[PDB]
């Protein structure tokens, strides 16, 4: 059992991008409090789907979410990070 | 083109799992050029075709290759005969 798992953490990690995207994995990691290697493969499941899209900006890693080609809401103000 | 590039990375991932699989991921970061989070991200493209099995030992993520489950084949499309 595998998917089950992954499949529920993927919507924390998912959630905080409709907050603000384009973030690195261990900072995202702080405000969902999941391990780094947990929050990277959690944004892997949401990747099956394109949930989330991928840029590389002077090497760095930064995870965009699905919802600035649509429709997203930052209506949540801001969840602060643990 | 986010699914071409981790499309490439994630070959060369795998491909040291391949010969050498359920190692940490930094270990295997160092090992395929990439970063800590690069490399997860790769990773994450082998579970959306669940070519990774994720492993948390004592709260340590370890990541296997589907070449240990080979319940990945199936039966005949049936079909009448004419």
């Amino acid at each position: 059992m595998d998917k089950k798992i992954v499949g529920a953490n993927a919507g924390k990690v998912w959630h905080a991008l409709n907050e603000a995207d384009g973030i690195s994995i261990p900072e995202l990691a702080r405000k969902v409090n999941l391990s780094v290697e947990s929050t990277a493969l959690a944004v892997g499941w949401l990747a099956r789907e394109n949930k989330v899209v991928i840029e590389r900006k002077n090497g760095l890693i930064e995870i965009y979410n699905e919802g600035h080609f649509d429709f997203s809401f930052g209506l949540e103000h801001h969840h602060h990070h643990h």
